[PDB]
């Protein structure tokens, strides 16, 4: 992987392996997610980090995800090099925005592309905050200016309000426990984790004759090595959609909400 | 990757990912096992397997594994570049066994070892039974025909027989199930979950002490993606461990293992 030759975006190759394949022998959503995130980092790297600035060290200030958006057309094969490019943008005083772009390496052609919100937190108190201007001019340098959007279209599904599901769930999963394979470096609950749940309670009838073309989820609070988590779906629609809730198995605490669309093989 | 030079061996060169280190910043004996499978995958893709054969197929047969031996010295760290050597071995009418050499790509040196031993079994009835001479001299031609083992030493901890954990277990871990990751291309759950599983039972405050220094396990029945699975494990005892997976209801044995843990 590389940055580009303005030093304002990073690209990175991907073979895909036998492992990171379904039934259709092509990467499944939580690869695809995974290979997001592996780009992010090295982007991350390449630029100086070791993604918190001099200044969220000093402040025990961290990025956290608040939304994640991804659409794809098309599934690469297994044994398929898919060529991802990243970058980053400031949201003013909200956060920052990481945006990617999915192609096909033999043919060049858009295969996918993903946005996705990160909101600044105190990694003790888990208290949110807006960015400083001290933040803000640290990581405006590795930025494009100009705006530059994997989802320009005016009304897009990447900005759209999710709703709570109401009880009763039409499917549902329960019992879910992350295992130490769900844990990042921090032993924190890996963010793929989440989408990987979201999508046990989507029965199997609809993931063997239908594809996921699109998943907007919202992080409302992350679950914890010991938590249990239940997974639950309603049909909200040749076109299938669905609404989402991941919530704590005891308390019935929100942890995620989120929406999918499934077109028909 | 590609094959060596006299084609009887593969090799392949991976970049450790962020997603695949644990709290130390190096990567999980589960990172590990699957860069073992995608090796032997594209080994198998490079000379002609696209590892069933032409006579495997006509009699529903497939290649199952019935244990996993790994020794690991040191995990390599994220972004570090491993390099991965594979080969298979013609085992008589018993089966075939597939090793693996793990090295620092910078150094040179072996930070690894595996050993797998795998047995023919009918795809349906879930039969086992011994390799025929038909399917032995089609896989013959991409294997060394001299030993070549990973694991050499007479009297060595991949050959030990591993006993069956007693009622009551010193630690647990209950109600594990798949979820659509853990399954592979084939919907089978992907042989990487079981250790994953055992792991499950071994308490935090041993990994946050001590590295995995050499995990063995006998695969005996297939976990259904809609079973449930106990995680058991008792301290032998550097710390040992006997392991035992058993389906949560009737306490059907699904695996048995051992492991070797170094202090830090
Ligand atoms: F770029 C990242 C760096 C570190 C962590 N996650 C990143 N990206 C997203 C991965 C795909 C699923 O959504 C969550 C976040
Ligand atoms: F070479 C393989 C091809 C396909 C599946 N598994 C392979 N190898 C081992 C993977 C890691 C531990 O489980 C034992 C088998």
């Amino acid at each position: 992987g590389s940055l580009t030759e303005d030093g304002l975006s990073y690209k990175e190759k991907f073979v895909v392996r036998s492992y990171e394949v379904g039934s259709n022998k092509t990467a499944t959503v939580e690869t695809i997610a995974n290979l997001l995130q592996e780009v992010g980092c090295n982007h991350a790297q390449s630029v100086g980090f070791s993604a918190t600035t001099t200044t969220m060290r000093k402040l025990h200030l961290i990025w956290v995800t608040a939304r994640m958006h991804i659409e794809i057309y098309k599934y690469p094969a297994w044994g398929d090099v898919v060529e991802i490019e990243t970058w980053c943008q400031s949201e003013g005083r909200i956060g920052t925005r990481r945006d990617w772009i999915l192609k096909d390496s033999v043919t060049g052609e858009v295969t996918g592309r993903a946005t996705s919100k990160w909101v600044m937190m105190n990694q003790d108190t888990r208290r949110l905050q807006k960015v400083s201007d001290d933040v803000r001019d640290e990581y405006l340098v590795f930025c494009p200016q100009e705006p530059r959007l994997a989802f320009p279209e005016e009304n897009n599904r990447s900005l759209k309000k999710i709703p709570k599901l109401e009880d009763p769930a039409q499917y549902s999963m329960i019992g879910l426990k992350p295992r130490r394979a769900d844990l990042d470096m921090n032993q924190h609950v890996n963010n793929v984790t989440y989408i990987g749940w979201v999508l046990e309670s989507i029965p199997q009838e609809i993931v063997d004759t239908h594809e996921l073309q699109v998943i907007t989820l919202d992080y409302r609070r992350e679950c914890q090595q010991d938590d249990v988590v239940d997974s639950l779906t309603t049909t909200t629609s040749n076109d299938s959609q669905f609404l989402h809730l991941l919530r704590l198995s005891g308390d019935g605490q929100e942890i995620n909400r989120g929406t999918t669309l499934w077109r028909k093989k």
